[PDB]
């Protein structure tokens, strides 16, 4: 593909290292949306598994019903572009600050979904590493859906443990800040917090910031609101167990099969919902010209096989 057969309809995201536009295919009528990181900003062997490993992940959430999926990537001298499934209901972030707390049912149906996404991640190798409220968008009638992939942890056989040190600060987990490896312990550490948000629409941890927050994190008893419920409650402990070990769907070839099992999902039924079976509790311009005086400075060279369509 190219621009050409493109309709770029709007701007609807506007980043330092990414655009994202709200784009149509001329041919299909269809849209996508679609992400536009300008190439004079992944200069570095250190930047080019940033975008591979984006495009690794990109070429699997095709295959997962709350991962958002990806129709294609081509470039251009001045930059790199992914034509993605496109999703209409918001961030929760959103949805969130427009009404404060969520009852525990509700929340319980995202945090489900998304632990079912989280679920098929893992299990392909993944770590997702970003997850946060305006990450988790919604699906044009309700379903979650997870976004953003700039953060992930390629390839990995269930045992192993990376160790970069990142994610966005309040949903770090403990173990991270303690710099001791980890793997998928962490993505439920973040769910754990996701999920507070949503019920206590406060935030489980709170000198300076991060100084201070880090600290907070791993000494900081987390304080349960006294209206919650006991297994509201559970799960929230479990999940926010500064022990990666003793946290749930950390304990190993069980782990999911634990979350499935804790009292919070009693009459959850998950071969339905992860297919979409179960009712949402709540139904939802030209680019700047190439500046020769930087493209011409540009390598070109490691943009190789960038171009991919996804055949399915
Ligand atoms: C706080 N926000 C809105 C963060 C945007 C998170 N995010 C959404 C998206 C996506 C979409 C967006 C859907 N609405 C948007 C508004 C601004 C920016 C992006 C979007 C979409 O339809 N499909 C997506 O994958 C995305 C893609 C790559 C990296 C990050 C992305």
């Amino acid at each position: 593909l190219g621009l050409q057969d493109f309709d770029l309809l709007r701007v609807i995201g506007r980043g330092s290292y990414a655009k994202v536009l709200l784009v149509r295919l001329k041919k299909t009528d269809r849209i996508y949306a679609m992400k536009v990181v300008k190439k004079e900003l992944v200069n570095d062997d250190e930047d080019i598994d940033w975008v591979q490993t984006e495009k690794h992940v990109f070429e699997q959430a095709s295959n997962h019903p709350f991962l958002v999926g990806l129709h294609s990537c081509f470039q251009t001298e001045s930059r790199l572009f992914f034509v993605i499934e496109y999703v209409n209901g918001g961030d929760l972030m959103f949805h969130m600050q427009r009404q404060r707390k969520l009852p525990e049912e509700h929340a319980r149906f995202y945090s489900a979904e998304i632990s079912l996404a989280l679920n098929y991640l893992h299990e392909r190798g993944i770590i997702y590493r970003d997850l946060k409220l305006d990450n988790v968008l919604l699906d044009s009638e309700g379903h979650i859906k997870l976004t953003d992939y700039g953060m992930c942890k390629e390839g990995l056989r269930p045992g192993d443990t990376t160790s970069t040190f990142c994610g966005t600060p309040n949903y770090i987990a403990p173990e991270i800040l303690r710099g001791e490896d980890y793997g998928f312990s962490v993505d439920w550490w973040a769910l754990g917090v996701l999920m507070f948000e949503m019920m206590a629409g406060r935030s489980p941890f709170d000198q300076n910031t991060e100084d201070y927050l880090f600290q907070v994190i791993l000494e900081k008893q987390i304080r349960i609101p006294r209206s919650m419920s006991v297994k509201a409650a559970s799960v929230l402990k479990s999940f926010l167990n500064k022990d990666p070990k003793e946290r749930l769907g950390c304990l190993p070839q069980t782990g999911f099969a634990d979350i499935q099992g804790h009292p919070f999902f009693r009459n959850v039924d998950w071969d339905m919902m992860e297919q979409k079976q179960v009712v949402p509790p709540f139904k939802p311009v030209q680019l700047t010209p190439d500046d020769d005086d930087i493209v011409r400075k540009i390598d070109q060279s490691e943009f190789e096989g960038f171009e991919y369509i996804n055949p399915l």
